[PDB]
């Protein structure tokens, strides 16, 4: 992995402090602004439904690719019945906390040690471990937990893993096609802020690119920074046009 | 499946002949514009992609889902499909020459197999391996397309369930949170103004919680008309509140 301090201007503009880890064709070939932070470990929120939503597949929590989260009958968003994949790309708190209550805490621990994920802490409560709890990943430790995932070399089943990608996708173009996820702990203050992120992988033409940003965030007005910086760094690299 | 006269008002400004069918949730609930074409069997064309992926995969002349198809650097009759493709892409592009050859691999004793399982049209593979189905006697109708897609939604084809879910992400052609459509044009070409040829958009739209199984097909003789494909069908689905 190496580093490309002229990224950072990207970052500055917005007086943002945040770290950009993107690898062509393998994590073998990483760059980054900043080496430091790429290796630092925050708080997965959302991005984390990536692993429980594979787990919650390979131990049977979740049926199937088809399955329906029903609502039972604060947010308007948690009212509604959502496919894994709707679960996954909307705001779906109660669906992720029930999987991971049903996964439970050992099975848990057994997968995230499968996966290499992050510190593996889930301590502070098994439905809130990703969001207030103690689990940490860092930037370089997503895209390698994604390209196990793109490879199909997680511990889980290949159909599985399939399934999980297909809910990913995020963009489709005839020879562009763009997996990614969002995460974002909560607007913090100046001296504790928030985290968020974006991570995926971008297939265009024959070539992956595989990427994680992550940004401190204390001004709710800076969240859409998540996808304009990453893109824009992609952009002077060549690879959105 | 009933018989919904009101479409035929999106076929009549540009005078197309052509029918789409439309099935909510399965094939169990279908609606069309016309219940004598719905049955009718045309040339499939670039629709036979779908099943020659999925056969390509099963028999393992396609290796897995990240199998490049390598240009020779020769010439191919599209500029789009002189480079390196993936299987998405390969698809996506429709480029004809990269399933020729899959077929010619495949080889007509498979194939023949897989249709018969799949149950595809009228499985007549006859007019050479790797062009039965743009020139020779492969035929199949709007309802069948839309019985075979189904079969592929629920993963019921005889295939495996990981070569399904290839084929699957690789027909991905528009998403958004709770907004997703898999799709495949064809066009067999513009034939004569007396024997005119045949063009396509097949596919499923997932919107929230529901499902939606399409097929369109119509004749052509100009290709200026090429994009009404999907316009056409666009529309009814628009109408009806799919969007």
């Amino acid at each position: 992995i190496t580093e490309n301090t002229s990224w950072n201007k990207e970052f500055s503009a917005e007086a943002v402090n945040g770290v950009f880890v993107l690898c062509k064709s393998s994590s073998k070939s990483c760059a980054t602004n900043d080496l430091a932070r790429a290796s630092k470990e925050y708080l997965p929120a959302s991005t984390f439904k990536i692993p429980n939503a594979i787990i919650g597949l390979e131990t049977g929590v979740i049926k199937n690719e088809h399955q329906v989260f029903k609502w039972d009958g604060a947010m308007k968003q948690w009212e509604r019945d959502l496919t894994l994949r709707g679960a996954i790309q909307v705001s779906a708190v109660p669906v992720f906390q029930q999987i991971a209550r049903e996964v439970g805490e050992v099975r848990m621990q057994k997968y995230l040690k499968k996966f290499s994920y992050g510190n593996q802490n889930i301590s502070g409560g098994i439905d809130k471990f990703w969001l207030e709890g103690q689990l940490r990943i860092s930037a370089v430790n997503q895209v390698e937990f994604l390209e196990s995932l793109y490879l199909n070399k997680l511990s889980a089943s290949k159909e599985n893993q399939l399934i999980v990608k297909e809910a990913l996708v995020t963009e489709a173009a005839p020879e562009y096609l763009v997996h990614s996820k969002t995460g974002f702990s909560g607007v913090g203050t100046e001296s504790n802020p928030g985290v968020a992120w974006w991570v995926g992988w971008v297939e265009k033409e024959t070539e992956v690119y595989f990427f994680a940003f992550n940004m401190d965030i204390d001004n709710e007005s800076k969240l859409p920074l998540r996808k304009s910086i990453p893109t824009k760094i992609m952009e002077s690299e060549g690879i959105i046009g």
